[PDB]
């Protein structure tokens, strides 16, 4: 018969979702799940392309669910959020749910190459929260006596964290220790 239950053997998502951009495309989809199966016991492969017409066009996007969540685990050293391919002609792009990553810090990162030495982690909060929610706060200082001066952030919202730069990036620390500041997303 035929039935979407949704959870006819399986009731927790709990399994695993992946996400490609930018796949060959240049075999079927059957042959393709061959690719993903290297990685584990896929189960569910869907590629987009919208009838393949010339409005819509193969994007070259793929993605795959699994069964066993723990072969999945031997993917994420084959590929992870960050995946780099010989680049000579055929690149592929494949990230495990984006939503989940789990390096959800990534999103926002900020970077600040020179600060004053008498600058805590937890005090450059401080400074962030006059901007807005932080996630994560992060300062690196050397046990030479004081703090080598470079500092890195997380931000909620990139805008938010654009709000930072113009406080930092433009304006410096001409006053405390007389030298320009610089503050810039991640990249």
């Amino acid at each position: 018969m035929n039935g979407t239950l949704d959870h006819p053997d399986q009731p927790d998502l709990d399994a695993i979702k992946m996400f490609v951009g930018q796949v060959p495309r240049t075999w079927s989809e059957k042959d393709l799940r061959e690719l993903f199966e290297q990685y584990g016991a896929v189960y569910e492969i869907n590629v987009l392309r919208d009838r393949s017409q010339n409005p819509p066009q193969s994007k070259g996007c793929c993605f795959v669910t699994f069964y066993t969540r723990k072969a999945a685990l031997e993917a994420q050293n084959a590929l992870h959020n960050m995946k780099v391919l010989p680049g000579m002609h055929h690149p592929i792009q494949m990230k495990p749910a984006d939503s989940e990553k789990n390096n959800a810090v990534e999103d926002r990162k900020l970077f600040i190459g020179m600060i004053s030495k008498k600058c805590t982690e937890n005090d450059i909060r401080v400074m962030f929260s006059s901007f807005g929610q932080i996630e994560e706060c992060r300062i690196l200082r050397g046990p030479d006596g004081l703090s080598r001066g470079c500092a890195f952030v997380t931000f909620t919202t990139r805008a938010m964290a654009q709000t930072a730069i113009k406080a930092m990036h433009q304006a410096q620390t001409m006053e405390g220790c007389s030298s320009p500041m610089v503050v810039k997303f991640a990249d």
